[PDB]
């Protein structure tokens, strides 16, 4: 079951995330546990760079922060559900069989 997945996430789970989040981060941001101010800061930095690596830099900063112990499959799982992203969980549970 997808959502007591304990796997540690690495580029094969992240990447159809950071491809499919879209326009429609923020939200997921905040579920992610970043602040508005974090949010902020990473739609200010890299608008030269585009949304794809705000999507990026904000993915990024989430699996450092909570570390090979915290940024788990099942952990994101229910943040996408939290998020309201059920396209994302789909592409989840596969790329993690
Ligand atoms: C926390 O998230 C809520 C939405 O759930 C939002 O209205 C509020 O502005 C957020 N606060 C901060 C400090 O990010």
């Amino acid at each position: 079951a997808i959502f007591d997945n304990t796997t540690s996430l690495t580029d094969k789970h992240l990447d159809p995330i950071r491809e499919n989040l879209g326009k429609h981060w923020k939200n997921c941001a905040r579920k992610l546990g970043f602040t508005q101010s974090q949010i902020d800061e990473i739609d200010h930095d890299y608008e030269r760079d585009g949304l794809k690596e705000k999507v990026y830099q904000m993915l990024q900063k989430w699996v450092m922060r909570e570390g090979i112990k915290g940024a788990t499959v099942g952990k994101l799982a229910q943040a996408l559900h939290q998020c309201s992203r059920i396209d994302l969980l789909s592409s989840l549970i596969y790329v993690s069989q």
